């Protein structure tokens, strides 16, 4: 195979022009789609806050339209999923993973309007779920769509424009172009065989997407954390320890999401009506919690700068981790449309902060800031539950811009995956795809 | 088929603990090796400088020992390669790339000391080459050496340990642990078929490597550029134009490194004596230029902060660029052990700043800084010639810490790789491994 190689080496990186141009198209649409989905979620969260002000006196009436406003949107989102596109429940990453394996269909006529409007309901309602769920799957189907529309033929094109859409979708959600590209090549691509996915092409999609988001979202950071302190070599070993903690929690978390998926399935049994009702119940619980204890509900990006800054009592930090574990599980394991990535960032930040607190008091010789540990911890549940450490590290880097912590971030991340592996844990997206492929054969 | 996948998913990322623990030892060994190598180079660089201090009056005598301290050192380096390990000539990425394809052998009993001491010579003498050549090859061979020594069996172990060692050697040379990991996935790993290279394992070797380097090199950064201004969205099209200029130039530079490779192989016909003698001629030239005009010689890192801060005239930039296109082909295409990555960093920084300066006077409305174009340009030649735009971008990011420039950096990089393809350029490292496999089965 020496002579085939010399042929291949000289032919390397010669992506078909058509694929390259189409990637620019896909990028752009995913960009605009993501921007719309973002403006939508914001508007409903806003109207929802304009409702509570209309009734800011009568506390029981006030706690009621908090519940109902979320309940309605929740149901409407659960319903669109159950009736028109069942594959648009949950994250959307296992599904787009399925499609890259050629084992799940990209029904873009149904999922685009379902995921987009159904998610617009669950997120805008204020449930604990992340945009990246919807934007990735949306982005994937938008990729499929321009395939079909322009009748592009070939395996390269199908796998590429699908990959490009997913990457443009992740990027746009976090203003993170590197995190999107890396996610394709670490996690999304088919893991057990070769593929012809042009990286240059995914790159182009991601650029356009990110430029679109930049047209409508300039001048304000998703997460602003300022420039934290450094980490001296004699301080690293503490980050290893923090990883090991994430490493034994990762798998335990994964079990709960899968377990709660089953346990919640008994409540409705598959029945579109009990399910949708259970949706507005979960939705309302979130909209309510979004009033009476906002850090237990919602996306969670708000409490990240706070936790990093040290402005939470250890008691509030313990409260937020428990309450958020409970509501992250309730929302994602229930089947609503929306990702689980982003709420893992809050969960990670909080646990990390909490660690740094204890680290600060036990070791004043180290001159610690608990916020260096929050930031190492932010991408760590991504590391131990999703087993995509290279993506969580680069994503966190892009969002927090604290490069001086790269070594502690890399160490916590690796510590988390190693102990996730070793204690019999599996990548969450892979164990969700698997369950779904398995039942498709049952 | 489907039931196979379902079986594979539930088993994903279970890297054998033996491979994991062994990656740790590879990263550690390549770390120390890289540190030692780098202390090596700097020591000799320093000696050469004190020798010019001893004779700091007699200008022609002074010019002489400059040429001579480097000429000898160079020759020692060309010699060690030609005599004991010819696969240690040049970069050392094409070689290790081939090895991962199982199409080149990893003679670690030979290449470790050759490349180390051969590198010490060419770099120490002040030639236009980079530690990343030596360190990636040294690192792969180290990863091969423990494999053998611990008798590790399997394809996955041979591929992984060979890979983590190469990432660790790139990480180490640059203090760029991400760029290390990314280079393996974007370039070094076999490009045209599946492989069983554990990312978590390469990661572990990169950590240990990088930590070793930090044990000995903390408190200083290789390039310090400060925090530069941001880039308005109405300013981005300038970065696409730059990437286009890098994209037409990439292939042309590639043609020259390949052509000059040939044209120098005439001078000595392959003969160890004429070759070593040409080696000390070029090496002597660089030790000479290393005094009368230091910007035209050496690794090139020293002039990047100067260029980025706009402290060069436009003339001085045109000179430096041309002067370095000359001394880069001469140093690298001559066969001397040493990477071409880093001298491209210095080339891209200079072209960037040049374009930047034009942009400033043409568009005062944009409030531009030439340094922002220097940064987008720094990794663009990497993108255009080597065709690893992801690795280039993340390398410059990790070395400049100007994250607000990510869009401009990605745009120039893509503008570069795109135009390189459209003008029929090829991945330079893949063009070299290709050249080398062809003269193999040429009987
Ligand atoms: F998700
Ligand atoms: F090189």
């Amino acid at each position: 195979r020496r002579r085939q190689l010399i042929r291949q080496l000289l032919e390397r990186d010669k992506t078909p022009l058509a694929i390259l141009f189409m990637a620019a198209v896909v990028g752009t649409l995913v960009g605009l789609a993501a921007v719309a989905f973002d403006k939508g979620v914001a508007w409903l969260q806003n109207q929802r806050m304009g409702a509570l002000v209309h009734t800011a006196d009568n506390y029981p009436l006030l706690l009621t339209v908090a519940f109902l406003c979320s309940a309605v949107l929740a149901m409407f989102g659960y319903f669109l999923v159950r009736k028109y596109a069942p594959e648009a429940g949950g994250s959307g990453i296992p599904e787009i993973e399925g499609a890259l394996e050629d084992q799940r269909p990209v029904r873009w006529w149904r999922v685009l309007p379902v995921k987009f409007f159904g998610g617009l309901g669950t997120l805008g309602g204020g449930m604990v779920l992340g945009r990246q769920g919807p934007t990735v799957q949306i982005g994937g189907n938008i990729g499929r769509m321009v395939l079909d529309i322009f009748r592009l033929k070939g395996d390269e094109a199908r796998h590429t424009l699908l990959a490009t859409g997913a990457a443009a979708g992740l990027a746009a959600a976090f203003n993170a172009p590197l995190a999107g590209i890396l996610f394709i090549i670490e996690e999304m691509r088919p893991q057990f065989r070769y593929t012809l996915i042009s990286i240059k092409a995914v790159f182009i999609g991601v650029i356009m997407s990110t430029i679109m988001y930049r047209i409508f979202n300039h001048e304000v950071a998703l997460i602003d954390v300022g420039k934290l302190s450094d980490a001296p070599l004699n301080t690293l070993w503490l980050y290893l320890i923090l990883g090991i903690i994430f490493g034994i929690f990762g798998p335990i978390f994964n079990k709960w999401v899968l377990g709660m998926q089953d346990l919640l399935h008994r409540v409705h049994g598959g029945n579109i009506t009990k399910w949708v009702l259970m949706g507005g119940a979960i939705g309302g619980l979130c909209g309510l919690l979004g009033f009476v204890a906002p850090a237990t509900s919602g996306g969670g990006f708000n409490l990240i700068p706070i936790a990093t800054a040290g402005n939470f009592s250890m008691g509030m930090l313990v409260f937020i981790f428990v309450a958020r574990v409970i509501t992250t599980l309730l929302c994602f394991s229930s089947g609503a449309p929306g990702g689980i990535f982003a709420p893992m960032l809050a969960l990670g930040t909080v646990l990390g902060t909490a660690f740094g607190m204890v680290a600060v008091e036990l070791f004043p010789q180290y001159h610690l800031e608990a916020g260096t540990f929050a930031i190492a911890g932010m991408g760590a549940l991504l590391a131990a539950s999703i087993r995509a450490p290279l993506t969580g590290i680069i994503l966190v880097l892009e969002m927090t811009d604290n490069y001086q912590l790269i070594l502690p971030m890399i160490i916590t991340g690796l510590g988390a995956t190693l102990l996730a592996q070793f204690t019999g844990g599996k990548p969450l997206y892979s164990a969700i795809l698997a369950r779904t492929l398995a039942k498709q054969e049952a």
